[PDB]
């Protein structure tokens, strides 16, 4: 292994190219990205034999300083004119590569800094502000891209994922947990119904990876979309574990969208504990939070 | 000092009796409270003097046990029949009280843990659903209550506090910050229009503790209310700093909550640096995250 | 209420001048620190009437930029001919209220950034004089608040120093029974558990100027509070937390007579018992309880 | 991909039999571990093409519950008659493939949690056999693949032991100059920098039962590692930090020849410079960076 590179290089665009012209699905309303405010947390990883010599001999002649890695990814940022994570980290990556040679390999991850909308008044009436956004600790779409220089100096994608991390879902009923291993290791009760609490980090790859840009958008899949598929398939499913359930949220994903090749899966179970069962004159309950151990689930669903 | 307790008392509670009836404003939709799920961590504080030999003499004949206090706390979310953080305080408090009669003082903590409303089809349309939540990291609300033993065995209490914590909030133009003192010690240059990006804590005190509980909804002032003029006014002021701004913030808190005494902030600033000032045909730049310290506010408005 | 001011002002000076001449006491090999890297994250907050309108009105005539007083801080890090953060606070705060004239009050605090002796060959394995480890350990603290008065003197009003995030866990020896049993209790009384207990240590001096290290005979250093605690731990059989640190702070105001007070936070994370016996084994295996944690907030006077 | 399992399961035992009979080496005093307080903290993932229907149908005949697994770990380490991480992962791992023959794959982490030594009087001051201190410092990692063949037999497919976190700075005797000047290079060169460089370091055996400490000769210490990377550092004049993590790897792999590779992930810290020249001094002012950081990723083979 040999490679190096830059972390957590956060770059704040105003005023991108707006996404529109997506196609739209049943379970979500979204329609598009203003991009009034794009935010990027980047990190590249470049290799090539050339770099040899910079480990063993301290010889610096051809290092790339991992600080200009950093410059050279944020005035990217400013000359871009695509709409999408996906579509700058290509830029990004192909245009590196031009400009450094002796570098036979980039990767590349983006990471959205998301923020929401607020309220305003003015000129009387309250509106959603064009100025003023809040910044959100939830979940971000993210992106991952790899590229090659080859022998005759032509330049490839190897691999590319758009992603969706760090959805935390609680449904407070309609789960059960029940028919599963007991033996002598076993003290889980069987449950009926659980308010069963999910971690979800969900990634998808495209069939043809120019849908990844944004070029043509009716071809793009927006993290948002994915978001909502996940949250309806758990409405919808009187869930029997968080396998069931995942595998059901990955077949409505390649069926509403035709042009991905398959989608993976990390989830965690973060379910709380049962503290009050019945309460007088109400279908209510009280959970707390669980011992730190959890489960989690690592699952591909391909169109095959 | 003399006290001891339990932290991190994690409770969720499903289907609290709803929280509506109360009073609009023109800054905020906000008109009530589900309480499908009700999530607070709550922080418990005791004292008296009877406590004393706890720590001088090892006798834990008048401990109540942390651990006691957890299971208190918990059992109490589930009989409260209130609808809102600030009475479930007063609840435990009370009845804390009334069950330990050689404990002179109590200090409650509630912080909420939000969930927000996510998307399923179901029937033929999409709509809110009522059984998935998403967990949210953002701005969350939060309660104080002290409560004291009299003498007399009455109970009082003797403080309450509620906030709005967590509030991260950026505004890409329309601010400035010019005219400080420029002397030896200064490097920051003057910027007439900066992407202001401010951390906010915002507490207020009633004039009425009663107010407080959510028994006559209509006096009630909302975390939610409070996030919205917050976001209101910083849109709506040309800012001058962060001093300029949160007075205008708790000034128009005042304003449109008669019933309350004062409002605190806690703000802190979070800008970005410039990288990219002018992109060619367009009115957007490129900012990224600043070196670790902060500028800090901490400000009190009152009706007087 | 009205301050404002700049936190996480990190500042990492390289050869400050050493801390050496300290009273060394039992519990403690320590006799100084040799400052070849000292490291302080520094909080400042300023008020005083005159900054009403910054608030007010939107005038920043009389605001010294929060950015400046990073700036402020850090060069005066650099000028500091002293040898301890107690002192490196007073030098800031007097320097700032004798720079400007309209700030009334100045509050900061200052935290340790520790770091660690490492081994090097150079032969024979000794401590190096140039590789240092980051610690995320138990650190140091302090804190001054000093006031300009009517007659235009300037005063301290408060000061104290700390030792913070000491976690410590003692295997056997320690017990919590008698408390009380009602409705609410669940806890089993437990004769022999392994209390782990987290401590936040603060002390005051009977004369600040013995907080400054200007004589160093006087400085109560937070490497032997350290000491001290795990000291005491280690041969008291523990009642509860509350029994312990009102005998470690027993303890530290005995050794340290120029202290008059100690000031304890403390938190209990005793694991949860798996396993109570192990086949041919003094051993038990234990787990992370969940998150619902006791404190602890007590004073012992001199 | 096709796997499931449960992470952070904490487990701590108290007297484990003690590693004792370590070959030293000249850059540590380390000789074994008394094993008072053995820390852990395990990640179990296992697979099969059995599991296919509890994810495709809903069918939970053929899931061991992720609570009984965390229950299985915790057991076994009460049965635990080793005394390594390693070891402690291989015991687990064999017996959870001989219990379940429908699982064909497990894969497990172990992870040190730390404690220290402290010291009590009892008299003269020594380090306590009760009293530890937890340290959220380096840390030493361990993981281990197995998996069930056609013919039923079980084998180790992949090893690698490590060491985590380890933060190192070095306050002179380091320099980064001769890197590629053009249109995107703004960071000057320097001749003496405070180099700050996080590492976690990984190796491989030639011989994976060397990893369990079965013959404790042959075993590779955590703690033995870390003092290599601090004798390396010190005695280098770094040109880059890939100079430096290609020297301590040559390093460990001569003081270690049963080892087959060693890998670093490491990341560049350094503080940014703000006061260059102290009047008298030697030293000078630093502070922190903005937040992106260097990294590189390196394996040096035996
Ligand atoms: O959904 C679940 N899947 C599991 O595998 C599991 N194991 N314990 N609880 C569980 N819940
Ligand atoms: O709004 C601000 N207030 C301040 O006091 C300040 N100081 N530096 N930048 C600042 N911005
Ligand atoms: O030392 C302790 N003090 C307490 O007050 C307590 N409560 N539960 N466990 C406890 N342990
Ligand atoms: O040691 C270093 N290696 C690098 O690649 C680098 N880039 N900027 N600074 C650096 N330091």
């Amino acid at each position: 292994v040999m490679y190096y590179g830059k972390g957590d290089v956060f770059a704040y665009r105003t005023y991108l190219k707006p996404l529109t012209g997506v196609r739209t699905i049943p379970e979500s309303p979204f329609s598009g990205r203003d991009h009034i405010l794009f935010g990027v947390n980047v990190k590249i990883s470049v290799g090539g034999t050339k770099l040899l010599t910079s480990f063993t001999k301290g010889d610096n002649s051809l290092v790339v300083a991992t600080d200009s890695m950093k410059n050279f990814i944020q005035k990217h940022l400013a000359s871009y004119t695509g709409t999408t994570i996906e579509g700058f980290l290509e830029y990004v990556a192909t245009s590196f590569l031009k400009k450094y040679s002796h570098i036979e390999k980039i990767s590349l991850i983006g990471e959205e800094i998301p923020f929401e909308t607020t309220f305003a008044v003015k000129n009387g009436n309250r509106a959603a502000s064009e100025l003023v956004f809040k910044k959100s600790r939830n979940e971000y779409a993210t992106a991952y891209l790899n590229m090659v220089r080859n022998e005759d100096n032509t330049l490839n994608i190897t691999e590319q994922q758009s992603g969706l991390a760090g959805l935390q879902l609680i449904k407070v009923s309609g789960n059960s947990f029940v028919g599963f291993i007991r033996d002598e290791y076993t003290t889980l009760p069987e449950d009926s119904n659980r308010p069963l609490f999910v971690y979800l980090n969900i990634k998808w790859k495209y069939k043809n990876t120019e849908d990844s840009f944004g070029t043509n958008p009716e071809n793009y899949v927006a993290a948002e979309q994915i978001r909502d598929i996940a949250t309806s398939v758990f409405h919808e499913t009187e869930t029997l574990s968080i396998q069931h359930l995942i595998y059901l949220i990955g077949r409505r994903i390649l069926e509403r969208f035709p042009q991905l090749q398959e989608v993976y899966f990390e989830s965690q179970n973060h379910t709380w504990d049962k503290i009050v069962e019945e309460i007088p004159e109400s279908e209510g309950k009280v959970y707390t939070e669980p011992r730190p151990p959890y489960g989690f689930q690592c699952f591909t669903v391909t169109q095959e």
